[PDB]
């Protein structure tokens, strides 16, 4: 009882219904950034609004401020919900239900989306559980106190931390909320089914011993040797546990039996799963590679396998990437630097590709990269943290982001004016110099202070993300795969979609409502950036006007409606824009 | 490691070779039943046989015997497997993936088909770990050691054992054959959404003080008060571990957090699964309940949950069956009983029950039931066990059937003819004087057995299995569900399929391989049997002839299409008899004899 008991004793009557006053909360705003209703202003009182279920019986009333981007900031302790003239406690799996038409839920996928609700319910009753922590005491904490005290997630989608395929226990070992350390589990491959590939500079046996240790790696060649096996036949692939645990043992139990694969063991090494889960901080020495693992999980509209066969192309993009980088001077100026995707390792099960198509998950099971270290970069008196910290909202009301513009003693304009050289700049200089564009939001973003100043950004998550919107672009073999066809009137979204309307308009609401920073000074230091780039590079000036960053509108682009429309695969990836759901458009704020 | 390599110490390449070869060997076997192939005679031989892979080009030889009901007995250690000129090892997956098409497998259900190959084949593995057991090394063991010492699971399905949902360690503590001790997990369930059912002469409060005992009950009592809550409000469940885990405490989090649910801790006694994985025999008091839980992973075509609305009128069907049985001379002089599903209780969840369909699995989740032990029953030299074990061979050759024969001292046919009156009696007199039709396969009855001999038999998973084939037959109203509409030629195969084609072909098939009784003499006493029972009842004379067991031919009914057309829901179950596919049909063993 006492271990069944404590696993679910975050899940309380009065966690849960904070839980749900905050989730309604944010699906009331969201949902109405998106239009998927219109709340219409009160009967009695002004800034009061009212949504209704499909059938118009149940009502949802609230206050809300509005703000630029069609921005909703719903106060949570203003909802009620009425029917028959009754008040009902507030309820997000009864919101979804009574919601189920308008909100476009299909009877196949609502059950799983409540799941998925469920979950994000059961994780914020487990953060309610943790120490309160201010802004500044996160900043004292260290960069992972900051990655495991993020609690919203990605700020639009709802329905975004489901972890589903997690048992409450592996919950409870696994999340990166909880912060509990992880041993990655090690597995001997067979090369004629393994691949490594080693980005520029690496040798997989030197690697090997760096990120292990001597001693490790000769206990597990006596493994395999134990086995009557030659180590020289295998290579080595770590795995999240629970992969392993649920389907590696299981779903290839054939090539765990013909020692295709072997167990080795744990490392010794401790690790602290990050804000996407599947990837892992090494706790021991942070100094070592990041080791992102696939995970058969769904989470926030994907499968968070990771594909054997593009493990072959990922180290020599980041070094693509890498050398485009050092070779601009523009973007030395900025100080950009990505954490490289380094090596990588895969797995080709043959009878299910025999089995499946390209895109199915069961290619997706077993693969590993490692990724470089953001620490070892770090200079005298800088620290990291997530650019999602920026948006994160302590118990007080404070954001990090106004500790740090509080800390650094500078104009809240001026401390924007850094973050944005460090951050912004580049996204600008590398779509209109190269067509390229990342997906930069909080997690893919880190960020490097000092004296509570942006100094400069770091990028993560590279192969499978950047895109070069040049169909017929000249590019390196290995580099040639991340080109795509992108409608022309819908480049531009790389920066009014992915920067402007799914972060900025939440850090910029933010700032606001924290009486930091009015939103007309933060778009008009945004517009002063944007113009002192474009004034600097007159040799683009064609692609300026093709691309107009001042044009009055530009599409609003809906991604809750993505998730609400498949569940399992927001987008094909092989033609993502294909499934974008734009419907209208929004003012931007940079018309003036 | 330890814990690490231990799980899978079992997946040895030996052991995977063995399995492998087993289970194409079934694969071989069954599919040729099912004319899913038809094996061709290899020129030169008189027992080697040929059958190709959807584009021709791999061959798969092997030599067979062939036995009444179109029984393919293929020899595992004769089957080859050539391709491009070149010998290539066995493998069930392959085998899978070259015969796809000609299995009809979709695109979409091969890969899940593929997973559930696996996990039987690594059930194997484990089961080849285990210490080897004569058939009357089993006798000696007792009943559980029967129970987990099968290893067939059910002889047509070629894909019986996948148990998807299960990690490694998971299978490790939950399987059948593992026999590891389970404590059972058990929840406060809310009266506003939990309702508990009680057959005749049973009473909640005096039932689970039996079942738990009363300091147990005062101390879950305690952890409801230490939450201020009133224990009047609330209804005991057990829950399987791996459901509570996996999914009460994760998809039910709401019902946990608002105290809908209370997670009341680990049970006392030690439970250990049952061959139907989720119903748990008491070990600790082999005299209390059966505990049927909801366990939602798939096996065999179907995902085991429970379903909380069926739950309601359990315990009164099984009361209704067993007064029938009781007021029936006939089925009295057979000795047969059943074990009633005594008590019921299902938990309905408002908000999946309102956001899916009433066939969804969202809506068996949480329920439970309790069975009657058959060992309260025993009498002085009895012991108990699974029909299955019939079938079952070990590692020398010899069945459990076969070595009841031996150690009974009487002519195997006297010996079936004991065996056949205790089972099957009861089956034809249901149907002819009842329209009553059971699910009678070898785990769903227990053979009560003395000096080696059939006493009797008893029959279980009863509410949710039992049809009467007559609409408007005239019953109690919590019973009249189980009435179905089922066509005038398919009705008879209740015995045709269940027991004929499904069962006994495989007994006979077995102890004439094994040489203890040839196949004639197996269904020509059957055929004696049949008849002792009509020309008993003449007044039943019209049924005789218009259901006839001596016609010359009945359909062959295939039961692994079904499971390759649909892995998740192998029939609808509001229209049971819509699902089945029957494929020409089969000479009748009864019309010679
Ligand atoms: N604030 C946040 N913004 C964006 N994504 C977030 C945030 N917090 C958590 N996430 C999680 O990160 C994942 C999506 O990000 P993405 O695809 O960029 O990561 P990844 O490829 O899974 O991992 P990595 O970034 O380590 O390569 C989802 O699992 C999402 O819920
Ligand atoms: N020899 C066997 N014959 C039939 N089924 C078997 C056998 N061995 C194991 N099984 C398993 O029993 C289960 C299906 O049987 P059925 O639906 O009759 O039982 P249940 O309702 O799950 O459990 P219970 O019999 O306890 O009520 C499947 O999981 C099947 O694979
Ligand atoms: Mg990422
Ligand atoms: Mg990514
Ligand atoms: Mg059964
Ligand atoms: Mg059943």
């Amino acid at each position: 009882h006492m271990s069944l008991t404590d696993a679910v004793a975050h899940l309380s009557p009065e966690r849960w219904e904070e839980a749900n006053r905050l989730l309604v909360r944010k699906a009331l705003a969201e949902f109405a950034h998106e239009r998927l209703f219109t709340p219409e202003p009160a009967d009695g009182q002004d800034g009061r609004y009212v949504v209704r279920s499909d059938d118009g019986l149940t009502s949802y009333r609230f206050t809300a401020v509005r703000r630029a981007l069609d921005h909703w900031q719903v106060d949570a302790g203003s909802i009620t919900r009425t029917r028959d003239g009754a008040e009902l406690p507030l309820a997000a799996l009864d919101f979804f239900i009574e919601l189920r038409h308008t909100l476009g839920l299909s009877d196949e996928i609502l059950p799983v989306y409540l799941e998925e609700i469920s979950s994000t319910l059961s994780g914020t009753c487990y953060k309610l559980t943790k120490p309160q922590v201010t802004a500044a005491g996160l900043l004292e904490g260290g960069f992972q106190a900051l990655e495991s005290g993020m609690t919203e997630g990605h700020p639009c989608f709802v329905a975004n931390n489901g972890r589903l395929g997690f048992g409450v226990d592996e919950y409870l070992a696994y999340a990166p909320e909880t912060a509990h350390p992880v041993r990655l589990v090690w597995l001997a491959a067979h090369r004629s089914r393994a691949a490594f590939t080693a980005g520029a500079g690496i040798d997989y046996a030197s690697f090997v011993r760096q990120e292990l240790g001597e001693e490790t790696v000769e206990r597990f060649d006596g493994v395999l040797r134990g086995r009557g096996l030659d180590p020289a036949d295998y290579l080595l692939i770590p795995v999240h546990p629970w992969q392993w645990w649920n389907k590696l043992s299981v779903t290839f139990a054939a090539e765990v039996a013909r020692q295709n694969l072997v167990c080795l063991g744990e490392s010794d090494d401790e690790y602290l799963a990050q804000q996407s889960i599947r990837t892992f901080f090494n706790a021991t020495h942070p100094e070592k590679h990041y080791v992102k693992t696939a995970l058969s999980v769904l989470n926030m509209g994907f499968m968070r396998g990771l594909s054997a066969a593009y493990m072959e192309a990922t180290p020599a993009i980041n070094d693509w990437l890498d050398r485009l980088i050092d070779n601009d001077p523009v973007l030395k100026s900025t100080g950009l630097s990505i954490i490289r995707e380094r090596a990588a390792v895969g797995y080709r099960h043959l009878e299910y590709e025999a089995a499946t198509d390209r895109y199915s998950p069961y290619r997706k099971m077993l693969a590993a990269l490692w990724r470089e270290s953001p620490v070892p970069a770090l200079r005298d008196g800088e620290s990291l943290t997530t650019m999602a910290a920026l948006v994160h909202v302590d118990h007080e009301g404070r954001s990090v982001a106004g500790e740090l513009i509080a800390r650094s003693g500078l104009a809240p304009t001026a401390w924007l004016r850094h973050y944005l050289r460090a951050y912004y700049t580049p996204l600008l200089h590398s779509f209109y110099a190269y067509d390229l564009a990342f997906m930069p939001h909080g997690e893919n973003t880190i960020l490097v202070l000092k004296d509570g100043v942006v100094q400069r950004a770091v990028y993560k998550d590279i192969a499978e993300e950047i895109v070069v919107m040049d169909p017929d672009a000249v590019l390196p073999p290995e580099v040639r795969r991340v080109r795509a066809e992108v409608p022309e009137d819908m480049k531009l979204l790389s920066i009014f979609t992915d920067v402007f309307d799914c972060f900025f308009r939440f850090l910029a609401a933010g700032l606001a409502t924290e009486e930091v920073l009015a939103e007309d000074d933060f778009w008009r230091t945004v517009a002063e950036v944007t113009r002192e780039y474009q004034e600097a590079h007159p040799e683009l000036d064609d692609r300026f006007r093709q691309y107009d960053l001042f044009a009055p509108e530009f599409a609003l682009s809906c991604l809750n409606r993505l998730q609400l429309r498949d569940n399992r695969q927001m987008v094909d990836l092989a033609d993502p824009s294909a499934a974008l759901q734009l419907v209208g458009t929004l003012r931007n704020p940079l018309a003036g």
